[PDB]
């Protein structure tokens, strides 16, 4: 059956309110992604900075700061 | 005059599901991102627990970074 001007606009009203739910959750997802990628970044400062120690258990968070999402250690 | 249509509401929906649907993708990607991140930090963390017995002054920053607000 063909909807009516009414039960088109409840459905974008629908829509509305989960668009401003979905702002939401992606701009407080993108802060709590930064805000780890920022501790991230620090402790790779702190690795680095400490690096003419040769410190075997700073190598293993080295090797967890550098593994890909396949699971891989590749530097950089 | 000031009444919207059938069609015009229709377009708006059709324009709103459509940002809806990109914007799932970004959530979904973000997670993803989010997870990645978090993961490597515990995994950090696990590595300066089992090495508490060192007192190391440096690994004492790295847990301080692990865990500022």
């Amino acid at each position: 059956e063909e909807l009516t001007a009414e039960e088109w606009k409840r459905r974008y009203e629908k829509e509305k309110e989960k668009n401003a739910r979905l702002k939401g959750k992606v701009e407080d997802l993108e802060k709590e992604r930064d805000f780890y990628f920022g501790k991230l970044r620090n402790i790779e400062l702190i690795c680095q900075e400490n690096e003419g120690e040769n410190d075997p258990v700073l190598q293993r968070i080295v090797d967890i700061l550098y593994a890909t999402d396949e699971g891989f250690v590749i530097p950089d």
